[PDB]
Parts: structure tokens; sequence; C-alpha cells
């Protein structure tokens, strides 16, 4: 039951306050466009062209 093992990690991470602190930090650093979803969308597009049907 690999799912059970993963769940355990979530508990440990959730317990770590540092994890929550990082979450808010990411949102704060969302001022740039590179960290904006649009940036990721553009990357995925290139992946397709740089590697289509092949």
């Amino acid at each position: 039951s690999p799912e059970c093992l993963i769940w355990k990690l979530l508990i440990t991470i959730h317990d770590r306050k540092e994890f929550a602190k990082f979450e808010e930090e990411r949102a704060r650093a969302k001022w740039d466009t590179a960290n904006n979803p649009l940036y990721k969308e553009a990357t995925s597009t290139f992946t397709n062209i740089t590697y289509r049907g092949t």
C-alpha cells in the first residue's frame, strides 16, 4: 500500500511549521511572472515542440 506510506510523509510535513512558512513565501514571491502559472504553461509548450511525435 504505497499510498499509506505517502500519507505518513504528509503528516510529518504538515507537522513541520517550516513547511507552512515556505508556502506563504511562495505566494509572496509570486510578484514575478517567472513564478506565475503562465511561465509554466509556456515551458510545457516548448516541451511539445522540442519533442513532438518524434
